[PDB]
């Protein structure tokens, strides 16, 4: 695998978004990973639906939660997913309004990747694209990250309370970092984004519930 890798300079990802005062970030991380595949298969980056995820997808909490396996399964299982355009978002949750004629995207399923690893998430984001990653957020170094490679030995690898998105990896003066998109817009971190620790013993638990869609 490559020793660094970032999809943005492939233009395999959006402009950073931001959910709200809604806790639909399993849903922004999906759509990450699905815009991902779309750009690696079709050349077309375009902004998909979070909003149809939020609303239809019923295994999921909507504004309070869910997981990314369960949005993928819903795109294979609906037959595919909207348009940023044809379903736009909201920032709270409403009825499922999928517009068929709108579906922008489809999923063959997902895959995940092995807990705790990151030498196979690493692989994963090498090989397929953007990953749907969860980690703890809930530290004020997080909260309030500037720049770095962000570690802190108080984060809980099981006590996953936020979904992002990898975008790649690579190093910065020798500290080895995940590339990640927060859906917090691009006034929170460093544009919208954070490097975190990688190869640091499952910093914040970065590769406990990673994901992929099948494309
Ligand atoms: C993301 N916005 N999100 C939901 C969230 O932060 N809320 C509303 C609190 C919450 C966290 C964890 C479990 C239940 C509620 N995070 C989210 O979906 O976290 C994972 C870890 C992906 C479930």
């Amino acid at each position: 695998a490559p020793d660094s890798v970032d999809y943005r300079k492939k233009g395999y990802v959006t402009p950073v978004k931001n959910q709200g005062q809604c806790g639909s970030c399993w849903a922004f991380s999906s759509v990450g990973a699905l815009e991902g595949q779309l750009k690696k298969k079709t050349g077309k980056l375009l902004n998909l639906s979070p909003q149809n995820l939020v609303d239809c997808v019923s295994e999921n909490d909507g504004c309070g939660g869910g997981y990314m396996t369960n949005a993928f399964q819903y795109v294979q299982k609906n037959r595919g997913i909207d348009s940023e355009d044809a379903y736009p978002y909201v920032g709270q949750e409403e009825s499922c309004m999928y517009n068929p004629t709108g579906k922008a995207a489809k999923c063959r399923g997902y895959r995940e990747i092995p807990e705790g690893n990151e030498k196979a998430l690493k692989r994963a984001v090498a090989r397929v694209g953007p990953v749907s990653v969860a980690i703890d957020a809930s530290l004020t170094s997080f909260q309030f990250y500037s720049k770095g490679v962000y570690y802190d030995e108080s984060c809980n690898s099981d006590n996953l309370n936020h979904a992002v998105l990898a975008v790649g990896y690579g190093i910065q003066k020798g500290n080895k970092h995940w590339i990640i998109k927060n859906s917090w817009g691009e006034n929170w971190g460093n544009k919208g984004y954070i490097l975190m620790a990688r190869n640091k013993n499952n910093a914040c638990g970065i590769a406990n519930l990673a994901s992929f869609p099948k494309m």
